[PDB]
C-alpha cells in the first residue's frame, strides 16, 4: 500500500490559530530576509518534505551527519539541513532570541527559535525550532504545486498505492519518456513526473520553461497511471548523500520508488534501507529494427543503435539543423524553441566601439537602415538623440558617471535582446572592464557582436568579433563587411 | 507585447501586486516577462536620481521608455514607479501605447493626482493578492492580450 | 465583489464522519430502501450542501407549502419540493419516527432517514425527515471533475476567483454557446464555470459519459486562467420557473453569483442574490467572422444558423456542417458517439412464415454485406443459436417468445457495438417483433424484410415487403441491398 512518511509521521510546521498570534508577535521582533533557494529549503521543512525534521539542524548536528549520518536519536539521516544568509545584521544574534523569517519581501513565514548561530565562508548558518505562519507566495501554478500532505492525498483518491518517481531537472524527451513507462509497467506501478522547480521570478526564472516543457508532453502519458506535480526545491548537486535525500523527500510525498539519472551498492543499500528502492536510468539507444528505445545493454545483438548527445543536441538547435522523429515529440520540440530560438531568431546586440576618430555612428544608423530591410526582429538605434533624451540626460563625464551611462546603455539593449529584438549601440567605453560586463549581460540572454572600429584614457578591445582594418573604407563597404559578420556568425535569416 | 503599470500611493502594495501579477503571466510562456520595479530599476535606471520634482518625473519616463522598448518587441513589461501627475502618467501611456498595449491599474487600496480614466480600479477593502492579482487577469483577458 | 456566501448562510453537510462508524452499523438492523439513480443524484444533491439551508426531504405540508407561498417553515424563499420518493411495497407499512436505511441500488449504504411524514401519490411512494448521511453514492468515473459545493469553493479560492457566471449544461456546447460565454463572462467581468448536468447510472442512463466527452473535448479552447470545467451531479430537471430559480440557488451553493438559463424570476433570482442572463438567438454573423446575439447584428448583414434538427440530420446523413458551427474536435467526438448510418451498426430481421427461404435469404445475405469490411457480420440463425442461446427452450407460447426476445438482445449488442447482426427467428406475434425492432432501434438500425412470397401475423410496417413470387435468390438479395442502399445504411471505399 501507501508507503508512509518518513520517521513514521508527517511534519507539518504550519498551525493555523498560532498563525494569528504569530504574525503578531513577529511586529516585534529581529527578521531575516531569505534568498530564494533557503526559502526552498524553508518550504521543505516547513512542509514535511524532510519528515521527521522539524526545524534546521545545529553546527553540532551538522556535522555528526557528515559522520554518523544520524540524527539525536540515531535515526538515519544523509545531508545537513540548513538555514543561511549573507546578512551582516546576523553578526549580532544569539541563541534563544527569537527571528522573524520573511521572503525577499518582507513577507512573514514563520520565526525561527535560535538554537546555534556561526558563520562560514561568507554565509551565516542558524539552527532551531520553526513555527510557521505562511508559505512562500507562489501565484504561479498553484494547481500544480502540492505539499506532501496535498499529494498523498490525491494519490489516495486515485486509488493509488505503489509509485514511482522521476524528479526531473531538465526537459526530457522520448528516451526517458519510454523508459519512465516500462519502468512502470515493470514495477507495476504508477508515475510521478515530479520536476525541481525552485528559483525566483527575477534570479531563477528557469523554472518556467522547465514546467512548461513537461505540460507539452504530459498528454502523452496513460492519464490513469501518471501524475505530474512541481517539487519546490532546487536540484541539488549529484552525490549519494544528495540522492539519499531525494529518496527521502520522495517517500515523504508518497513515493516508494525513485528514478536516478550510478547507484553505488552502497547506497542503493541504505535506501532499499528506507524503503524506497532507486531505480538507476541507462544509457538509452534508440533501436531502428525494433523501433523503440531499449536500455543499451538489452539492445539485440548488431542493431543499428541510435543515438543523440546533448551536446549535438543543443548545436542543432542553435543552427536549424534538423531533430530525428525519433528524439523527442514535435511538442516538446516547439516548446523549446519558444523558450531558445535559434540564432538566425534570436535577439543580438552590435555594440560598436573604438575611439570617436571613427563614424562608429555613421556605422550603426547605416547598419540599422539594412538590418530594418528583415523585419521579423525590430531593430533599435540607441545612440544620439534617444540615449540623451531618456538614458543619461543627467550625467557627467566623471569616470564613474560615464561608466553607469555605458552600463544604463547595456541595460536597456539587454532587454532589447532577450525579447527577440536587435539592438545597435556605439556609446563612448575606453575601458575594458565595463565592456566586459555588458557584454555579459546581454550574452546571457542573447546574442552579442562587437565591432571593433579601429580606423582621459583609453584601453584595446582585444578580442572583437570583427575589427575593421582598413584605411580607406566607405560606408558601404564597412557595413556589408559587418553583414557577412552577422551572416557567418549565424544571425541573419 | 503591452505593458501592466500600477499606480497608486505607496500605501498600496503596488510592489507586492506587481511581482504576484509576473509570476502569474510567466507561467504563459511565448511572450517574456520583465518586472521593472525594485532592486533592478534601481541599479541599472536611476541611480543618480535626487527626489526633484523633474528628477522623479525623469525617473518615471525612464522607466516609461525601458517598458516601451520591451513593449515594441513583444514582450510584456510590469511597472510600479511613484508618480503623481497625470502630466507624465499622460506621456509614458502614449510612449507605450504607440508601440503596443498600454493597462493602467490603479490600486486605491508632496501632492498626488487621481487617475480619471484607468482600465482597472481595484476598488475593494479587504482584498487579499490572490483575489486582487486575478481580477486583473480578468482585465487582461476581457482586453483581449492572454492567449 | 467576493464570494458568494451558502444560501440560508452557511454550507449544510449531512455527513459526519465522527458519526460514520455508528450509523454503518445502526443500519443493519434496520429496515432499509434502495434508490433509484436519479433519487440518489437527490440524496447526494442533499447530503451535499446543494440545497443548503436544506437538511432532509420535505414533508407532505412544507411540499404542499413550497407549491404556494414558495417558503419554508422559516418563510425564507424556497422555490421547489426537494422529496424522496422511491416505487418499493416495502414503503407501505412504514411510519413516521422509524429510521430508515438508504442505499444505493446495490444495497451499498448511504444515509438513514429519520421519518417525519410517510404518504403516497399515484405509482410512487414519497418520504419526509432529518437525513444522516455515512457515504455519497459511489462515482469511480470523473473522480477529479466532481466537486462537493465546500470542494469547489475551496478550488474558486485558490484560484483567487471571487465573481463566477455559471453554465449548468444539459447538452454537447458548439461555437455559439461557447462565443456567447467568452463575452457574458468579459462583459460582467467574471470567470466561467462549465457546469454540465451529469445525473444518469452505468445502465439506467450512461448518457453523460458522452455529454462530459464532448466537454473534454472542447475545454482547451477555453481561457485557462478563467475558466473551470466541475460536474453537477443531478438530472437536468424539466423547464419552469421554480425550477429556474432552484437551479440558481444550487448555483449559489457551489459558489456562483450569476448563472446563464424570465424575467420576474429575474426578480426573485437577483432577490437571492445570483444575476441570471438569458440566452439569446445566437447568428453567425459573416460580415463580422463571429456570433453575436440576433439583436445586436448589424442591420442587413448576412446571418447564418444551423437547426438542431438540421444538425442532427447532417450528422446522421454524412453531410457537411459548417465551419463557423462547432470544433472539429466537437465533431469527431459526436461522430464516436452517433455515427452516420453509413457507419453504425443495424440488424436485418427477417419475418415471415417457415419460412426456410427465410434462412437462406438470411445466409446469402450475410455473405454479400461481408464483402465489405469495416463492420463485422454475425448470422444469428441456426447452429449459432441453438448450440448457445436456445439449446433448453420449449415451444411454449412463451418459450418461443422467450428465444425471440433473446435474438434481439443479442442482435442489440451487436449493433450498438457498431456491427451487423441478421436475424430470422420464428415470431408470429407483432408485440414481440415490436419489442425487438424498440430495443434496438434505440442503440442502432432496424430494418424489417417481410418475406410473404398458432396463427401467423403479417408484419403492418415491414421496411421491405419480397411479395412478387417467381424470385430468384439473388434477385430478392439484391432487392434487400437496395432497401439498405437507400436506407442508407451501405457505404464503400
Amino acid at each position: 500500500q501507501l508507503i508512509e512518511p518518513y520517521g513514521g509521521t508527517l511534519v507539518n510546521l504550519i498551525d493555523p490559530e498560532k498563525r494569528e498570534a504569530l504574525k503578531h508577535e513577529a511586529l516585534s521582533l529581529p527578521s531575516l530576509d531569505l534568498d530564494w533557494q533557503q526559502q526552498c529549503e524553508l518550504e521543505m521543512l516547513m512542509t514535511g518534505a524532510y519528515s521527521p525534521l522539524t526545524g534546521f539542524m545545529t553546527r553540532a548536528q551538522c556535522a555528526r551527519v557528515e559522520s554518523a549520518q544520524q540524527l539525536d536519536d540515531g535515526s538515519f539521516w544523509p545531508s545537513p539541513i540548513t538555514l543561511t544568509s549573507r546578512d551582516r545584521a546576523l553578526a549580532d544574534r544569539r541563541p534563544g532570541e527569537r527571528l522573524a523569517l520573511r521572503d525577499g519581501e518582507g513577507y512573514m513565514l514563520a520565526i525561527l527559535t535560535l538554537s546555534d548561530v556561526w558563520k562560514d565562508g561568507e554565509r551565516w548558518h542558524l539552527a532551531g525550532e520553526v513555527e510557521g505562519a505562511a508559505l512562500p507566495p507562489h501565484p504561479d501554478f498553484v494547481s500544480l504545486r502540492a505539499t506532501p500532505a496535498e499529494l498523498r492525498a490525491l494519490f489516495v483518491r486515485r486509488g493509488w498505492r505503489r509509485i514511482i518517481a522521476w524528479q526531473a531537472r531538465q526537459p526530457m524527451h522520448r528516451a526517458q519518456y519510454e523508459f519512465c513507462l516500462k519502468s512502470a509497467i515493470e514495477n507495476e506501478a504508477n508515475l510521478l513526473l515530479h520536476p525541481q522547480v525552485g528559483g525566483d521570478i527575477t534570479e531563477a526564472p528557469a523554472y518556467f520553461g522547465l514546467v512548461r516543457s513537461f505540460l507539452a508532453i504530459r498528454d502523452r502519458f496513460p492519464a490513469a497511471t501518471t501524475q505530474l506535480s512541481l517539487l519546490p526545491a532546487p536540484p541539488p548537486e549529484a552525490s549519494g548523500r544528495a540522492l539519499l535525500l531525494r529518496a527521502i523527500v520522495a517517500r515523504n510525498f508518497g513515493c516508494s520508488l525513485l528514478i536516478a539519472g550510478r547507484v553505488d551498492p552502497s547506497v542503493a543499500e541504505r535506501a532499499e534501507k528506507i524503503g524506497v528502492r532507486l531505480i538507476a536510468y541507462p544509457r538509452m539507444v534508440y533501436v531502428e529494427d525494433r523501433a523503440e528505445h531499449l536500455p543499451e545493454a538489452e539492445a539485440p545483438q548488431g542493431a543499428r543503435l541510435l543515438t543523440l548527445s546533448g551536446e549535438e543536441f543543443q548545436r542543432r538547435m542553435r543552427a536549424g539543423l534538423k531533430i530525428p522523429e525519433w528524439y523527442s515529440f514535435p511538442e516538446v520540440l516547439a516548446e523549446l524553441h519558444r523558450q531558445t530560438p535559434p540564432r538566425e531568431r534570436q535577439g543580438f546586440t552590435v555594440f560598436f566601439t573604438g575611439l570617436s576618430g571613427a563614424g562608429k555612428s555613421t556605422l550603426a544608423r547605416a547598419l540599422a537602415a539594412r538590418l530594418m530591410e528583415m523585419g521579423g526582429r525590430c531593430v533599435t538605434l540607441l545612440d544620439g538623440d534617444i540615449v540623451r533624451r531618456h538614458l543619461s540626460s543627467e550625467l557627467g563625464f566623471s569616470k564613474a558617471h560615464r561608466d553607469v551611462n555605458v552600463r544604463r546603455i547595456g541595460f536597456v539593449a539587454s532587454e532589447i535582446t532577450k525579447n527577440r529584438g536587435i539592438a545597435i549601440c556605439a556609446p563612448i567605453a575606453p575601458y575594458r572592464q565595463t565592456r566586459r560586463d555588458v557584454r555579459a549581460m546581454i550574452e546571457a540572454v542573447g546574442g552579442f557582436v562587437e565591432i571593433h572600429v579601429a580606423t582621459d584614457p583609453y584601453e584595446v578591445p582585444e578580442t572583437p568579433e570583427l575589427a575593421i582594418d582598413t584605411t580607406g573604407l566607405a560606408i558601404d563597404e564597412a557595413v556589408q563587411q559587418i553583414l557577412l559578420k552577422l551572416e557567418h556568425e549565424g544571425y541573419l535569416r
